[PDB]
């Protein structure tokens, strides 16, 4: 083994996790031990990070990383939004599904 327990566990702001660098967006991964898909997230960037959803996982580069239809991700990342300014819709209730 070599990193056995990491020596600083915390995070400065995420409530923007858009700007981010390639280098951080990992690093937020395994802090939640999420190192799968620190390989795919490898060079991605807070915005591309939260950009990602259920779909994107259909196809590569996340890909059937987990056993979890990418649902642990998908939730770690939920939240990376629901700070950032997003409007989302409001209306409920698609036409075609």
């Amino acid at each position: 083994g070599s990193s056995g327990s990491s020596g600083m566990l915390s995070a400065r702001t995420m409530k923007e996790v858009v700007y981010w660098s390639p280098k951080k967006v990992a690093d937020w991964l395994l802090e939640n031990a999420m190192p799968e898909y620190c390989e795919p997230l490898e060079h991605f960037t807070g915005q591309d990070l939260i950009n990602l959803t259920q779909e994107d996982f259909k196809k590569p580069p996340l890909y059937r990383v987990s056993s979890d239809n990418g649902q642990r991700l998908l939730d770690m990342i939920e939240t990376l939004k629901m700070e950032h300014h997003m409007e989302a819709h409001k209306n409920s209730g698609p036409s075609s599904g």
